[PDB]
């Protein structure tokens, strides 16, 4: 967990270059976490992000503006969850983490399109988000496409017209994205964004999530149709809706859009996804693992499966994981983007 | 049904004193429905605000403005429930064309940044106290209800209390909506009231959950299950204003101006689809009581213990159903304020 403390000061950086309003008395200040959740994560960031705002405010001798907080994902999130942990507001002139100081409300619908009005917004924040497609590729669900990705479940195996469809897919979601941000942030507003990708040239080697959802998550599903209770045509129809950009990828998109400037963009290593207590026990490697997984897409497979015909599935990968536990601890690595964007 | 066509008209009226932005290009319009729930009924008045609105900015040859809508409610309130309804943005009834956002916290407190709001809507919430008054529920004080569940009963010690918390409520609440309007917005109140002079007499909310509903819960201490000191424990958080206590508030308050004041009939809250059914009167109103504070009764009382008592009320309307459709009316009172 020692890497939070230094991805923690990208952050801050990107905090630095927003436009202040120089008056006595500032208008109220917007911040959006988009892609949010309901656990604490995004709270913990919001806290964060409000707290080095008025820090600034006090630099300068200002009273802090008034602050509101958007929680924003689509209208499946457990909002009602993520409203409970709220913590509750300021009361006044016993004081002194704990307590909030700024409004909150959370918003539902897809961020790859319009979620505010025009020029509200003075910082947008996401995180482990932009990862995952609007949807799957039209042309990979046509059983007569070449794109169609026939005994796979994902796109780190292989198909170079099944692996060009995907980064279509998300250089276009991302286009869409990056519009709609743009329509939404204040003149001297900033955007901080941080999903996971490759550095793989070619989009069939899908790094950290290659790893992911391509050897262990597959093989599972390889399993349930060297049984029965799963068809052939069926794993065939399933298709994980995620894409891992390269730099390349990513950085197109952005000047293309050429609404925002670029103060930094960072690929690194920020590795291994598992909280493991005992790293030589082969057994919590695999429940780990598995893990994963399902906070991931587990709702997926029960859409389109049994309810119990996938905790036979989980339960394989759990037990593919700790038979391979030596290969995991070394191999699961995922690396990161990070991109520091202003508007202008 | 056919008195919403004539409650729309008030909520079109006040819609009508809301200054509206004269530039070619104007910024968005903000919009909360607070006390909202988990129904249609949120949606369609959101829509029905943003459709007005928008007609009026046509009205001057101008494109309406962009649109937020605000749906609040306590953090227990089902969003979950409420964000799967909201009808998806329009793309390049049915349809939606206006941002949403849910908020979560307690009306009687701030929940917005100062000045940003254009129009607060809140319908039938006003009435729901904060909490039970710290006094009704110390069994020293004279306003301790002893064997009643509610206010309806008796006890000037009692009433007044409630009456008070009211009060203080509807005043951090007046407070709090006065330095979150803009300039030029407006606010449409309407929550269920009484002309009863006596905070004693609580009408329709008197009917509601002063005959049956305590009447049950005597049943249940004239049993076993529920002991006597249990039932003078629980108490219903609910107080109906009368024009008095409502209009005092607000000068007092002095913030906003009343542009309308009404008190009226828009009684029977039973959908009775057979009339002259006496078993469909019962669980009609015993439907009422359930929707309205069924999870009260089963966080003071065994949750099949609720289902017995929710089970007698049923079985008691339908006994006096005569005296049900004839006596069971709600008086509304309705506030259009304006700011300044
Ligand atoms: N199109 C979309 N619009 C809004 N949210 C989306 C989205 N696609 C995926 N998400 C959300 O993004 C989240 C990815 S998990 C990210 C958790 C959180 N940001 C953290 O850092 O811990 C999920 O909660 C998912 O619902
Ligand atoms: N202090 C408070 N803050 C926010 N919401 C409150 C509240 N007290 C009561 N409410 C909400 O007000 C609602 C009363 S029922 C109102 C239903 C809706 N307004 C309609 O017209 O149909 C409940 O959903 C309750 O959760
Ligand atoms: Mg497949
Ligand atoms: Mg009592």
């Amino acid at each position: 967990a020692m890497h939070a403390r230094s991805m923690l000061h990208l952050l801050e950086e990107t905090l630095e270059n927003v436009h202040l309003n120089s008056s006595a008395s500032p208008p109220p200040f917007t911040a959006v976490d988009l892609g949010c959740s309901s656990g604490a994560n995004t709270v913990h960031i919001i806290d964060f992000i409000v707290k080095h705002i008025s820090k600034r405010f006090d630099a300068a001798g200002i009273d802090p503006p008034e602050f509101t907080a958007f929680f924003s994902d689509l209208p499946s999130n457990d909002f009602n969850t993520l409203f409970q942990l709220l913590p509750p507001l300021v009361s006044n002139t016993e004081e002194c983490d704990g307590n909030r100081s700024y409004f909150v409300a959370g918003v539902p619908g897809s961020f790859y399109r319009r979620l505010f009005p025009a020029r509200t917004i003075d910082f947008f924040h996401s995180a482990f988000s932009l990862h995952w497609l609007s949807q799957v590729p039209e042309s990979v669900t046509d059983r007569r496409s070449a794109a169609y990705n026939r005994g796979r479940v994902f796109i780190h195996g292989a198909g170079e017209k099944t692996t060009t469809a995907y980064k279509r897919q998300f250089q276009a979601d991302l286009a869409e994205f990056l519009r709609a941000r743009a329509a939404e942030v204040k003149r001297g507003g900033a955007m901080f964004l941080v999903c996971l990708g490759r550095t793989s040239v070619d989009p069939t080697d899908q790094g950290g999530a290659g790893l992911l959802f391509g050897t262990h998550f597959q093989d599972a599903w390889d399993d349930l149709v060297r049984e029965g209770l799963v068809a052939a045509e069926k794993r065939d129809g399933f298709n994980i809706p995620v894409y891992a950009p390269s730099l390349q990828d990513f950085k197109e998109v952005v000047d293309a859009n050429g609404s925002f400037a670029i103060d930094k963009l960072v690929v690194y290593k920020g590795g291994s996804p598992l909280v493991v207590n005992e790293p030589d026990d082969a057994s919590e490697v695999g429940r780990a693992f598995a893990s994963s997984c399902r906070s991931v897409a587990g709702v997926l497979v029960e859409a389109h499966i049994g309810e119990e015909l996938s905790n036979k599935l989980f339960s394989r990968v759990e037990s593919r994981a700790t038979s391979h536990a030596k290969d995991v601890l070394v191999n699961l690595q995922f690396f990161h983007i990070v991109a520091s964007l202003s508007f202008t």
